[PDB]
């Protein structure tokens, strides 16, 4: 491997935007609950994930 | 491998872009819930995923 | 390998755009729910998968 | 003139919406130019216009 | 006049909204030039305009 | 006139919204140039104008 003349960008995240205004969000009778906004992740060598987001509820009523 | 003279995006998430307004989002009898905005992932090499959003549940009444 | 004179973009996901405005939603009764908005996913080299968005429920009343 | 009970919107504009992307626009050689996006106006009552864009040019060469 | 129970929203500009991305806009020999992005305007009681955007030019060479 | 019981938006300009990433604007050769973004304006009772944006220009060359 190498490199005489380069520019490499390997596992970039880069010139990402978010505008939210006057948005809402409700949860009333959740088990389990996630909620996110923005999320970037950027890696190179993975064995696992990038981003885990999981929930597991129950309700009875 | 090797680059003499390159430009080598590899792994990229550019220029992503995301306006939300007014917008409105409810859950009201949920076991498990997963709500999510913008996400992004880059990677180069990989063994597992780039985004997981998993979710189980149960609702009795 | 080599690249004596290159650009390669491998594995990009750029220039993406969205713009929700006044939407809504709604879940009320749900065992296991996921609600997404944007998703980019960019990788090179992968053994596994890019997004999963599993969801396995139970409602009983 | 009354109104008891009302809800009389009234020289309103609302709920406009816009979305330009990657667009272009050019001018060369021009006396008078004049260029817009977006113009929303509302009024009750009036003796003149709600917009005017004039251009009066000349081009000789 | 009067209004005993009301919501009367009388020359009004509300909600409105823009979203532009990556545009370009030249003039290059102009004798008088003129470039917008949103105007709102609103009135209630106007003996003129409400917006006025006038140029005028000349372009000998 | 008389307002008992009311809410009486008059001359109003509410909730604007402008987003605006990777435009761009160039003028080269201008006698007289006019460039604006947002613009707002809100009256109630006007003898005049409510946004006034004139260029009068010259070019020889």
């Amino acid at each position: 491997v190498l490199y005489v003349g380069s520019k490499t960008k390997e596992g970039v995240v880069h010139d990402v935007t978010t505008v939210a205004e006057k948005t809402k969000e409700q949860v009333t009778n959740v088990g389990g609950a996630v909620v996110t906004g923005v999320t970037a992740v950027a890696q190179k060598t993975v064995e696992g994930a990038g981003s885990i987001a999981a929930a597991t509820g129950f309700v009875k009523k």
